[PDB]
């Protein structure tokens, strides 16, 4: 039965490296520099980075502040489909009723992006377009109210969310946890969601135990994570709220609406 | 094989989000029309006093041409919604330009409302309000010109397209292969979605020889019938703008509108 878990470890692993081009392993070689990416620090640099490295997210189709908040709904509807991806080698999580799989997805996503923007943030910025750019946190702080405090609560996040020190293979397990949540609203068949869930909780706990032995207690505090993550997720939808009701610069082609829902 | 493993693989993919997107499948609109069942039995609009009972019987301007009008509007700017959603899901569509996404929705919605309205379909009407109610295809002929003449040749396209006895399964690659095609108008980057539509057609030519090992050519017969879809939205296009100039006092709803600006 420990082998079991062991080998549920390594599938989990295995297709999170299929369904996610950028791993953490590749995202830390990049920030810390045992390899180039392209630094947009202020206004300038963000418009050379524009013109040399054409971000798909910046693409013309206007303010800046709300350039770059649009870029980070279009860059989170790729992720939404990578995660989905992802789900569906879950042991189990194809089985489950379709409509639970569409619940656990719909309210699974933005934990998991925040869990794995952590992977491309240190104190002093992000990676953006696979690892190509780094905007610092000092630029995106600097934009005016309310775009400058969207991405400083996600900062404070990860970097305390980072001093886990948590690896690939530990995520790819983390993030199976997440998706396989029985509290979702309007979850018709809580049963073999929870059943898949303690399986994976087993092998997340057997994981960090071999892969952190010196690390008293690492389970119990990626567990308490969940808290930052949901209240990051709630705060997050309030500045959404916010931002839908005072701002009037906010609106693209109805169709692009319509995706970037 | 490890080639045809893939695309069996994605074949399954586009069906799990097909079923996950569109609430009315192919599979449930014929168990309704072919009323076998005691529980799945439409009410049927044939007349006005069918009609003003259906107001009450079935949970949904003043003059009768123009209700049915609006309310298909509002049904399709919902399809238009579910399509969308769809899109997302088939690999690679998300990773394209933003503008393309915008360019490849834009001409493909109609195209898939029109295939999907099919299954929706026999020679004698068409299921409403989520299979509740059929609304027959002499009740919608009868309606004031030029509005009587909207809906006849999405029926004449269903009969011929119906008798190729597509399955949801069948269906989910076939739209995926409108919705990625590289020859719409404004396409600022046509080579990335021609591999994508190139991919999606091999897990379609594959879908249809191991679904329908006894239909010869159903793959070549398939294809043609995009003809048939290009030219249901012509007409569709001329025949709003006569309404546009005859009826001042109505609205055509703002997403409809910007997906027909500029079209063609």
């Amino acid at each position: 039965e420990s082998a079991d878990l062991r080998a549920l470890a390594k599938h989990l692993y295995d297709s999170y490296i299929k369904s996610f081009p950028l791993t953490k392993a590749k995202a830390r070689a990049i920030l810390t520099g045992k390899t180039s990416p392209f630094v947009i620090y202020d206004m300038n640099s963000l418009m050379m980075g524009e013109d040399k490295i054409k971000f798909k997210h910046i693409t013309p189709l206007k303010e800046v502040a709300i350039r770059i908040f649009q870029g980070c709904q279009f860059r989170s509807v790729e992720a939404v489909q990578e995660i989905t991806e992802y789900a569906k080698s879950i042991p189990g999580f194809v089985n489950l009723d379709l409509n639970d799989q569409v619940t656990l997805l719909k309210y699974g996503v933005h934990e998991i992006i925040y869990t794995m923007l952590a992977s491309l943030m240190n104190k002093d910025g992000v990676l953006i377009s696979e690892g190509q750019g780094f905007m610092t946190r000092e630029f995106l702080k600097s934009l005016r109210k309310p775009f400058g405090d969207f991405m400083e609560p996600k900062f404070e996040f990860a970097v305390k969310f980072n001093a886990l020190e948590l690896d690939d293979s530990d995520l790819a397990i983390f993030i199976a946890v997440i998706i396989l949540s029985g509290d979702r609203p309007g979850l018709l068949n809580v049963k073999p969601i929870e059943d898949i869930q303690d399986n994976l909780l087993q092998a997340l706990e057997l994981q960090l135990k071999l892969n952190h032995p010196e690390s008293s207690q690492l389970f119990a505090k990626l567990l308490q994570k969940m808290t930052d993550l949901r209240q990051i997720v709630t705060e997050h939808v309030q500045l959404l709220q916010v931002i839908k009701k005072t701002e009037t610069d906010m609106s693209l082609h109805p169709l692009l609406q319509e995706i970037y829902k």
